This record gives structure tokens, C-alpha cells and sequence, in this order.
């Protein structure tokens, strides 16, 4: 029995060891070890292909999905294996399993900062700081920063600095780029935390410094079909892992 999986790269989640003849043949990463473990004690085998658009995945104007969920929706791809954010939203389409890392968000900062938080760098202006734009950390401090209900001055003050000159001036159009624009210029970069505490662990030059804070009732999971037989028992082994202590030992070889 064959799964066909569909990933979005994401270091240290899912990375690209090796290119032959312009495609990836090994993938490696924290999400390809929790893929191992499942089908290794489940006794499935499986293929790894790049979602196209390397999306996660929103809905689009005429209902259809894109990226990693919408080649799950298609039935072009068994489960997906990546840093999928569990949302009510994609749990309409495909079916979740329960979560396996926790959601966090964090800032990327140049060696010698007095930032310590989130907080610190929305009531300062010196350091600018950005992310990916129509990514999921632009979209919701776009969204929180715009809502009138809202009345927390940070993602009020965030969103005029990541919109500056309509947002082409501090944001960036991949995560590579913005982790670049710390290293060499005089900028700070917010993303997931776990990715940011990765790159800052593996920098050659040790020319980074991060900070983060988790966020509970988020998280990440692995997508399968909607009505998908492996659903429950792919669940019912994350939980063994997580009891066993098996999800820490993981988390430690990429998180040390
Ligand atoms: O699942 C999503 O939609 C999604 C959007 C992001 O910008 C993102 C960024 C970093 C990581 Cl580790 C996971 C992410 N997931
Ligand atoms: O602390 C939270 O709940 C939280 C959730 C987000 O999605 C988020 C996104 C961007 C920024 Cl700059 C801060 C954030 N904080
Ligand atoms: O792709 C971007 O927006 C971008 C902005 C920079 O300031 C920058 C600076 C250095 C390097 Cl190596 C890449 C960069 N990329
Ligand atoms: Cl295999």
C-alpha cells in the first residue's frame, strides 16, 4: 500500500535534501519524521511530490481550494505532510488529524538588539520589521490592525509599519529574503518561531537572535482526504507519540 504525499517546504519541517534532474528525490525535516514514524509502525510506504504553487492552501473567488488542500480536494494526493495551520475553514474540505507542533510566532533579529518581544518591536521604529506578504502572520496583523472591535495598539502599530508604501517597502515575497534582509541590512523579520529559533541555531556566522511567543489553541496537523480511512489510526499515533515521548526526541533533533 502506496501514499501519495503532498508537502510544502518549510525549514526545519519539510526541506529538500537532494535535486536529480531539476526535482527533489529526498525530503527530510521534523513533519517528514513524524511521516516516518507513521508509516513505519502502520506499514504503509509512501512518495513525496511539492505542491505546485507551493501554497498551503485558502479558498479562492468560485469556492475551489489552491495549494496543499486544494491538491487533497482534487484526490491528486493521499495525505499532506507540512506546517498546515488546523483551521474550521480547511476542516470543511479535509480532514485533519489532531495537532503535532504548536503554533508560535516570533521576530528574527540581528546579534545585539534590546527586542524582546513582539510587544518591544511594535512600539519601536528604528528596526523596521516585515514578513511575507499575504502570508498567515501578514494577514492577521492586517486583519487585527484594521478591526474596529480590536483595541490592541500593537497590531494597530505592526500593520503601519508592514504597510508602508502599501506594504513593498518592509515585506518581502519569501521567507529566504526577509532572513537575508536581517543578516545584511537593518531590518527584522517576523514568522514561526520554531523556524526562526532553526535558522538562528544553523547560521554560520551566528548573526541572529530570536524571540516568540506560542499560541495556544493553535497549531499544526497532518491534512488527509475528507472521509479518509487513515485519519484515525494517523491520530491515534501522534497521541502514542506525544505519551511515549517520542514527539520530544523528534522536536530535540531539530529543536536542540
Ligand atoms: O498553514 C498555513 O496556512 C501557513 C501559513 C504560513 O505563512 C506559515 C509560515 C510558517 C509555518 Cl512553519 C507554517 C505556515 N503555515
Ligand atoms: O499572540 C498571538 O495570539 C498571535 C497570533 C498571530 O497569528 C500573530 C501574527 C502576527 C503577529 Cl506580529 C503576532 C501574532 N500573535
Ligand atoms: O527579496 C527581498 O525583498 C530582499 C530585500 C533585501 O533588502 C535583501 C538584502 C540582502 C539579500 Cl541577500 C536579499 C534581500 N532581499
Ligand atoms: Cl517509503
Amino acid at each position: 500500500v502506496v501514499l501519495r504525499v503532498v508537502t510544502v517546504l518549510e525549514e526545519p519541517f519539510v526541506m529538500v535534501s537532494e535535486n536529480v534532474l531539476g526535482k527533489p528525490k529526498k525530503y527530510q525535516g521534523f513533519s517528514i519524521d513524524v511521516l516516518d514514524a507513521l508509516s513505519n509502525y502502520l506499514g504503509f510506504n509512501y512518495e513525496i511530490y511539492v505542491a505546485p504553487d507551493h501554497k498551503y492552501g485558502s479558498p479562492q473567488e468560485d469556492g475551489t481550494w489552491n495549494g496543499l488542500v486544494g491538491e487533497l480536494v482534487f484526490k491528486r494526493a493521499d495525505i499532506g505532510i507540512s506546517a498546515l495551520t488546523i483551521t474550521p475553514d480547511r476542516e470543511n474540505v479535509v480532514d485533519f488529524t489532531t495537532r503535532y507542533m504548536d503554533y508560535s510566532v516570533g521576530v528574527l533579529l540581528r546579534r545585539g538588539t534590546s527586542i524582546q518581544s513582539l510587544q518591544d518591536l511594535s512600539k519601536q521604529t528604528d528596526i523596521p520589521y516585515g514578513t511575507v506578504l499575504d502570508s498567515a502572520v501578514y494577514q492577521h496583523v492586517r486583519m487585527k490592525g484594521l478591526n474596529p472591535f480590536e483595541r490592541d495598539s500593537m497590531y494597530s502599530q505592526m500593520w503601519r509599519m508592514i504597510n508602508r508604501s502599501n506594504g513593498s517597502e518592509n515585506n518581502v515575497l519569501e521567507s529566504q529574503a526577509g532572513i537575508q534582509k536581517v543578516k545584511y541590512g537593518n531590518y527584522a523579520f517576523v514568522w514561526d518561531a520554531a523556524v526562526l529559533e532553526y535558522v538562528a541555531i544553523n547560521d554560520p556566522d551566528c548573526s541572529f537572535y530570536t524571540v516568540g511567543n506560542t499560541v495556544a489553541d493553535r497549531g499544526y496537523g497532518i491534512a488527509l482526504q475528507h472521509g479518509s480511512p487513515y485519519r484515525d489510526v494517523f491520530s491515534q499515533r501522534i497521541l502514542e507519540l506525544q505519551q511515549s515521548g517520542d514527539m520530544d526526541i523528534l522536536k530535540h533533533k531539530w529543536w536542540p
